[PDB]
């Protein structure tokens, strides 16, 4: 599909059998979701945004469906303001910017 | 053109007769640039992202050239770690997300 940017590019994602809303963010290097429970062990990571840094939990090889497209990659979990789908997963679904 | 997301989507912009490097960011509502001088009056504003909020100066009706395309819109100036071209200007050049 083709998504315009007059409004936030929010889409529905499926993870852990649950539906959630997330933002397609080309400005994010990684994918970060709001506090939730995921399987396996996690590794520590610090990510810096416009207002500073925050600590997040890194989970690898996580299955996530974005607009029907299945992806399997790294997902970070932490005190993010909104769910963010970053470049690591946008590339998996073949997302590009056009103009 | 079509931009892939394997790497950060950085482009050259021209503002105030100056050439700068900026990130095409669909996750950003507005455009925000690091400290610089712009003509006209401004208004104080607080914007929040990952990490928290930062205080910026809001300028309106600012002209910017992105990849040869002229665009007019609001530009925020403040302690941002990287120059960001947000949705308010991406829409003006006809930028869309596709997959
Ligand atoms: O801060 C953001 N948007 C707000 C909304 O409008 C303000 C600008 O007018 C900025 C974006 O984050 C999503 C969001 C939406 C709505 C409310 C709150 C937050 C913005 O695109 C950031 O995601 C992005 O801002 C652009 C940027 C890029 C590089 C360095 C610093 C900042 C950023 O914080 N990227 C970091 C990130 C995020 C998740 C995982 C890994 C990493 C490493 C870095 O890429």
């Amino acid at each position: 599909p083709q998504i315009t940017l007059w409004q936030r590019p929010l889409v529905t994602i499926k993870i852990g059998g649950q539906l959630k809303e997330a933002l397609l963010d080309t400005g994010a290097d990684d994918t970060v979701l709001e506090e939730m429970s995921l399987p396996g062990r996690w590794k520590p990571k610090m990510i810096g945004g416009i207002g500073g840094f925050i600590k997040v939990r890194q989970y690898d090889q996580i299955l996530i469906e974005i607009c029907g497209h299945k992806a399997i990659g790294t997902v970070l979990v932490g005190p993010t303001p909104v769910n963010i789908i970053g470049r690591n997963l946008l590339t998996q679904i073949g997302c590009t910017l056009n103009f």
